[PDB]
């Protein structure tokens, strides 16, 4: 019994009728631009641009006083800031999302005028968003270290989010406590490290480095 085959008895041996959340993947895409999860995005993005264009796009940020077109956008963000243009939640969605400086188009809007935060926190990175009851998924989605988010945009198999295991059945996370989690790994002869614990990780899914018991 080899190390993938085990792993597939261990996916098997869960209920998943009985699992503590589900999530469907495509209302999660649908809620959920890539660029509004990756850690990245919170990260200055200027290294993908020439510096002669961030030179325009500084100065004219702290000024208000360009020509490469790939500053097109950052360009119509900055200047309608500077004059007081109306930039709709349809300007936003239809952006790159993600300002050059890093973080959101959305959270810089809205530290301009606050009055907009409720309109255009969908449009913002979840780290630039508050929690809001009952938003089950955004709470899900803001408690989860870089190696969970980052399985999760890959759409990878399973992650472990703390002490709950996500499991991917078709188009839907399913999470499971440690109880029911632990015994499936024994009942399958497993046993596992996550990535950031091990620095040899041969079999691995999502963040979890697989090996027998």
């Amino acid at each position: 019994p080899s190390l993938p085959e085990r792993i597939d008895t261990f996916t098997e041996l869960f209920n998943y009728q009985l699992a503590e959340k589900s999530y469907d993947i495509r209302v999660l895409q649908s809620n959920y631009p890539t660029k509004l999860l990756s850690p990245d995005s919170m990260l200055p993005q200027t290294a993908d641009y020439p510096l002669k264009d961030i030179q325009q796009l500084y100065q004219l940020a702290n000024t208000c006083r360009p020509l490469s077109p790939l500053i097109t956008e950052p360009l119509v963000f900055t200047r309608a800031i500077c004059k007081g243009t109306q930039l709709t939640p349809r300007w936003f969605s239809r952006s790159g999302l993600i300002h050059p400086g890093g973080g959101s188009y959305a959270a810089r809007y809205v530290d301009k005028y606050p009055e907009l935060q409720d309109k255009l926190a969908q449009y913002m990175h979840i780290k630039e968003r508050k929690n809001v009851q009952g938003d089950e998924l955004l709470a899900s989605l803001k408690s989860m270290n870089d190696d969970a988010i980052n399985a999760l945009i890959a759409g990878a198999s399973m992650f472990i989010e703390q002490n709950e295991l996500w499991l991917r059945r078709g188009d839907h996370y399913f999470v499971f406590p440690k109880s029911v989690w632990q015994e499936n790994v024994a009942n399958a002869g497993l046993s596992f490290k996550l990535a950031s614990q091990t620095k040899s990780c041969f079999v691995k899914r999502g963040n979890i480095c697989w090996d027998v018991e």
